[PDB]
């Protein structure tokens, strides 16, 4: 049981009713605009709808520097304006963060939880929103791939600490697919309990990666039940966010995995 | 680890290697004859082809006693016959099970745990074949579901040991959606992991079963992502085989969680 609710602002997310799906919005960029272009911005909010309706609770939108900015804060603009859910950003840069949670953004969505621009973790702490510091690092000399993690993990913790970040804002994430071989991705599902030691909410995004791809030996378009069972375990481990593309899918398999382990 | 195979004369299957998978035979009979007919028998050899090659490892083959044997002796003749495969004869009843091995069926699969009729675990015994023993009453009178649970597939393990079953003959399974209310089920499933101190294989059969509707409030065409998450929580409690519809599917699940658990 989580004594609290995740504050993100105009939403509520309760911890202890449901998994909570994070949609991956895709944008495919019109090759032709810097950013904010009718069809890159109307395709990003018709499918932000879709997940809307396919049970998602979360947004997630992003994916240099000065025009990262333009292509992802009119989509955070028409998506917020006409879709009612929390919208996470995904960058690792504390200028983009800023602007799009000026530009109506709830989450940060920290693929180096902190350690690429720890500047981050103050905008973090100065619009005072949910944070989520996933793992990441550059090499895999892992001495023991969970220690290492934990620890990892732990020195990002730190930063966002530091920066004045509150414990109630911060979310974990094992970075499945970040520096780590298809084995140690493996390893890294198979131990994630551990991770609830550090006392935070964990997210998990394993949505069509490699090593799904690696163990059926199938591509990116064939790893819907591959995606299923990683989410299915990362609920019985004890994850409370799951990142998927799959968002009508993925729910279903959560809910029931919910009703059964008895969240 | 099993320090043994599952020994089906002909066939053998080991229990160390990956989630083994039933595929249920659907048998759509000819209103026209006894049994025997072209078009059903065909049907059911071109499903249990169909099976095979999605990754199946048991073809599930039944579904009064006279009429049981001339429906089911001529399907497992042209499956065995043309399908490399072991098939497991659905019944509960003594006089079929004898048919059927002599058929070609290689295992027995009991909804009643040699209850209904206990002469069955004779034919098991002679035939030396492996039975499967599933859970079930005429009540649901539990005091306590899983103490009960255990306490009846045991009863059912007398009835087999005491008829000459080897151990190593004998499988058991909850038997999801049979004397159990919706929440009774989901509480068998969230417990599966007991049945192992019994020290024998278990089996789950859950597929598009109707706790899955009454959680997800969806019909049994629509039941998909709720029997794949069944199948991952059933594999991570620690079960041997799953008996599922939609083989294509739970293999690409179960190989994944077989992966991820290291199976
Ligand atoms: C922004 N991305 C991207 C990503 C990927 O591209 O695989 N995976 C993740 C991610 N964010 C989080 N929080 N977790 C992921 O696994
Ligand atoms: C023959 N049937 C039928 C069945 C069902 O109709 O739900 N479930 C099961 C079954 N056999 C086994 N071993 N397990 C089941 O759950």
């Amino acid at each position: 049981k989580w004594d609290y609710d995740l504050r993100c602002g105009e939403y509520t997310l309760n911890l202890n009713e449901k998994t909570l799906i994070m949609g991956i919005l895709n944008v495919t960029p019109d090759s032709f605009s810097d950013g904010g272009s009718y069809n890159e911005v109307d395709a990003a909010v018709r499918h932000a709808k879709e997940m809307r309706d396919e049970g998602a609770h979360i947004i997630d939108i992003g994916g240099s520097v000065e025009e990262e900015i333009k292509r992802v804060v009119p989509m955070i603009q028409a998506v917020s304006k006409e879709v009612k859910l929390p919208i996470s950003i995904d960058t690792y840069k504390a200028e983009v963060a800023k602007q799009a949670i000026e530009a109506g953004a709830h989450i940060i969505n920290d693929i180096w939880g902190a350690k690429a621009e720890p500047k981050i973790a103050e905008v973090a702490a100065h619009y005072d929103v949910p944070i989520i510091l996933m793992h990441n690092r550059d090499n895999m000399n892992y001495r023991n791939l969970m220690a290492d993690m934990i620890a990892d993990l732990y020195d990002s913790i730190k930063i966002a600490k530091d920066a004045g970040v509150r414990d109630e804002n911060i979310i974990l994430d094992p970075g499945i697919g970040f520096a780590k071989t298809p084995e140690q991705n493996l390893e890294a599902m198979r131990n994630l309990e551990q991770l609830n030691v550090l006392g935070y909410p964990v997210l998990l995004g394993t949505s069509r990666k490699s090593f799904i791809g690696h163990v059926l030996d199938l591509p990116v378009e064939e790893r819907l039940e591959g995606t299923g069972a990683t989410v299915c375990l990362g609920i019985e481990k004890g994850c409370e966010f799951v990142r998927v593309h799959d968002v009508k899918e993925m729910s279903r398999m959560a809910k029931m995995m919910d009703a059964m382990i008895g969240k």
